């Protein structure tokens, strides 16, 4: 496949629903070589059955609120892996309040600190932590969503860190790409999944979304891990600090009318 | 003048070369009449001089790091004006490592925190602790930076927030605009002042852009003054939500080549 | 007012609903001097009566589809005036059927042909024609709709010369700003003016960004006519080469969900 | 490979060094199966011996600017093939003069017609023409230039026309999305070709990116014909009215300074 001896890190696989569960399956497809973070003791099992599912014996803590975690996840990488190729960043949390109901009334220091910290400063963060390791041909990816680009519904603080998030993809691009790495972005398409959860009425934008891309249907983990792979391998060679959507065309539109 | 009568709130304004002190000129010249805010006892003594020569003496202390601040600064308000039918927020910060050099090399949870704490947060936070008092025609105004969209040498940390400053005029609009309440950033291109001191090479981005501009000039606090004002006016009413560049053209072309 | 002496050409007014109406009672009222123009002679009572009522006796023929019309048009003006400082382009069309129901359905090479032809070229086409009498601190604008950006229902291939009308600005910007020359568009939401019913179920689009605009409200002449003015004016002075959206801010959210 | 069974239709593959000939050879490497176009009876000769390196036997005229050879082209399209399931429009023409120097002096209505016909009206013309034959998969590229979104010195006229290309882009994703057909562009970075001569100090351009794009070198035909591939694949299946950009990360910087 085309990601034959590529080494991959995979953050965010929490449940085979999860965004990162589709990049993996489509990764491993194409003989790319994985390992994969968690947060806390208590997922810990869960996530060994993961990573043998998809060949692989690599399992590492790390919350990204924690520095410590973050610094000792590239250095336990490192008693296994020479160097990485690929890393994929799909994190993200808000405080319930934060993506419930009227942007101002959900908003606090703390949830904005908090939102942007873990959603938006750990990608960058883990790049740096990652940079020793990373090879000449290595490969950064992230999630976001339209709500950075306009006001949805409920996305609220969320919308802001996600802003953040996509210029952190151009800073980052910049930064690395002298080594030859690229950084980039999937907006995907709403994904029942359970972050989702979070997101008071979730269902109404997948309706909405359904009856008005241009596809005129969601899209799948399988859909995103698809480009996910391609942005991650030497096809995508010619492409840093991309933002691309994968949502069936919906952000392109003014549907509804 | 198309601001009389209007009541207008403004931050930021350290010196004579602020972007706040142009949007405080224009303003008071069309009609209005003005408050303003300063960081801490020993510039009090300043502003309070800046506030005579608009004709007011408002002025009030506003760290906007300290929710007691914010939160007392517009019950302090509230005792001298009913309502507000405009806040400037001119206001940002970043650790000078994080503004500094490469994006990476800055790059602290502690940097990332503190600039959007104070340059991102601050404006949303500031117009939640306003809603109360403000008018059902009242106006809010941000400053952004082209940074936020495009990738700058140096503006690095800051780009991120600014980022996420102009998603939340987006998310703003859309909470305080059934009240009638309008929400705005002007992205202002390059002025030296004081705060311009802490980009390494201002110098260089204020003669690129003179070259390159469409208007083959550097744009003043008069003519960003002057956009303020216009935005904070009711000539603006049917505009929210919008970041608008002064930047004589600058975000439109592609220069140097 | 913030626009005394300044010697401004109209396009586009065909009754007292359209945007140029609205403009031009904005101008007039700020001190301005007004010129405008017709299509036909079967047109020139009307224009002459509406140049009356704003206090001028200025009114010329222009077909923009003909090029011996536009360079009359300039031809003639300079025998009044010295110079011109305004010149506003509220001038679109396009064929019934390409602007009804489906995109493809409604495309011939003709229809795409007149639809920029008239509604795109035309703007650069007339600033290429002012340029002899432009001053130093003049000033054009045209008017877009959000259908350039994202695709809009029945909108078609409008939206597409619309797109390239934007760029037009942009590239005439860099043209006409070493000579002081400003260039802008204001991207106005849905008015209901005699060119709109044209627009199968305009109705409906003119509801939906009631309901779903930040402002929860349309924009009227008198809105988009107090932002072009602004434009118009000297206290634009720093902007060249920008889109505004007066829109109540519909182009930012994702309504309807 | 990724593309086993796709029946796909190239257009514009004149040289070694065309964009489309980098398409071709990724698809065909991909398990693609070709056919392609050609302008003028004095050019058949190339494209069959083109053709047959790709191993393919399909040859077919087609100059876009006359409605009979577009219609044409699929009616002898139909008696090899049963449907089309890839269509790769790399096609464009500007006269000289409107894509050389200043903006304004290469302008009239002539040179902007044509360029419109000829590098934006084609897209959907092709499209029109190739539905009844499209398959439910099936998928539409463009390749388009970032002096659509921003002004570049030189390209003038041609920037235009791209801008009404990408809206093409997001109109056509609407048009024919219901029936499951993706329509995308990419918009490449600077890469010498023959059609890159008519741009006057190209080598400036390509200097320019390879020094201040963040992966500091200019892209090739390979890279973006491998992303050419992927988005006319069932990878890109979730991907529709989407302008990537293959340009090393140009499009994301403001470089210079
Ligand atoms: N679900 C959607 O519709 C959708 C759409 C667009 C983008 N996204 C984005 O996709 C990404 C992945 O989320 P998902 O939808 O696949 O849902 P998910 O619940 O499967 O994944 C979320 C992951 O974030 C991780 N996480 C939360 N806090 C963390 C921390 N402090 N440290 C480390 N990890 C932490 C969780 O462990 C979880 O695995 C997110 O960035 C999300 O914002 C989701
Ligand atoms: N100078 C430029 O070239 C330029 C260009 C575009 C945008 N901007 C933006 O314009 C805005 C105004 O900055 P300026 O250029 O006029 O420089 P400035 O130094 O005059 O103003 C900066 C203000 O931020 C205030 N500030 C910093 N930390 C604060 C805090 N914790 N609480 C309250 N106030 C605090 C300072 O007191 C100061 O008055 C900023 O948001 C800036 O990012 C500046
Ligand atoms: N009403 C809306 O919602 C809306 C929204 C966005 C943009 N616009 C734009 O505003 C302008 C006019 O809109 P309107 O709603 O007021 O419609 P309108 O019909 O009232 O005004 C358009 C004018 O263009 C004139 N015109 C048509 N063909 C011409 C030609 N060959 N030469 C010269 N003039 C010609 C018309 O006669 C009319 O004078 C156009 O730029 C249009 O694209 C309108
Ligand atoms: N090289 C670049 O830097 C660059 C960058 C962005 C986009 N593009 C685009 O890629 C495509 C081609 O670029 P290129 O550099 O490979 O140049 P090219 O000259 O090698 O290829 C263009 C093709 O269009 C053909 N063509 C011209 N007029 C035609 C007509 N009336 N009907 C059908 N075909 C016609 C040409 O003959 C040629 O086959 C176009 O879409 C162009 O706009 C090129
Ligand atoms: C509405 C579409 C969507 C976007 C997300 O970023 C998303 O991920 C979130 C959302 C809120 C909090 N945390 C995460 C990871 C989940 C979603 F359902
Ligand atoms: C380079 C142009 C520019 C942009 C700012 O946001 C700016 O304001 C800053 C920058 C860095 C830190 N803090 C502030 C307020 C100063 C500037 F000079
Ligand atoms: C739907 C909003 C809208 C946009 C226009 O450009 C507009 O002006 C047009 C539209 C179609 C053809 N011609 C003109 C002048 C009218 C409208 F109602
Ligand atoms: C400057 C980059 C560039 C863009 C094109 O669309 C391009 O293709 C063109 C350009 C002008 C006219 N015609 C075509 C096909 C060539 C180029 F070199």
């Amino acid at each position: 496949g085309f990601l034959d001896g590529k080494r991959i890190l995979l953050t965010g696989l929490l449940s085979n629903r999860s965004i990162a569960y589709g990049i993996a399956k489509a990764c491993k497809r194409e003989g790319a070589e994985l390992a994969f973070t968690y947060v806390g003791d208590r997922f810990k099992d869960r996530i060994t059955e993961f990573a043998a599912e998809f060949g692989s014996e690599l399992v590492f803590p790390c919350d990204v609120a924690d520095d410590a975690q973050i610094d000792a996840l590239f250095a336990s990488l490192k008693t296994h892996w020479d160097s990485l190729d690929g890393l994929v960043h799909s994190i993200g949390f808000a405080p319930r309040e934060a993506i419930a109901g009227d942007f101002l009334d959900g908003l606090t220091r703390e949830n904005f600190r908090i939102a942007h910290d873990i959603s938006a400063y750990s990608f960058p963060a883990l790049a740096k932590a990652a940079l020793p390791m990373l090879s000449d041909d290595a490969s950064l990816l992230t999630l976001s969503y339209l709500g950075a680009e306009r006001a949805i519904p409920n996305y609220n603080t969320m919308g802001l860190a996600k802003a953040a998030l996509e210029a952190s993809v151009r800073y980052l691009a910049v930064s690395l790409g002298a080594k030859g790495v690229r950084v980039n972005a999937i907006s995907a398409g709403p994904i029942k999944t359970l972050a989702a959860s979070g997101i008071k009425s979730f269902g109404k934008i997948l309706d909405f979304v359904e009856s008005n891309s241009p596809l005129k249907r969601n899209v799948t983990i399988e859909q995103v891990g698809n480009a996910g792979a391609f942005l991650l391998s030497d096809l995508a060679s010619g492409v840093t600090a991309e933002v691309m959507h994968v949502d069936s065309g919906f952000n392109a539109v003014v549907g509804g009318m």
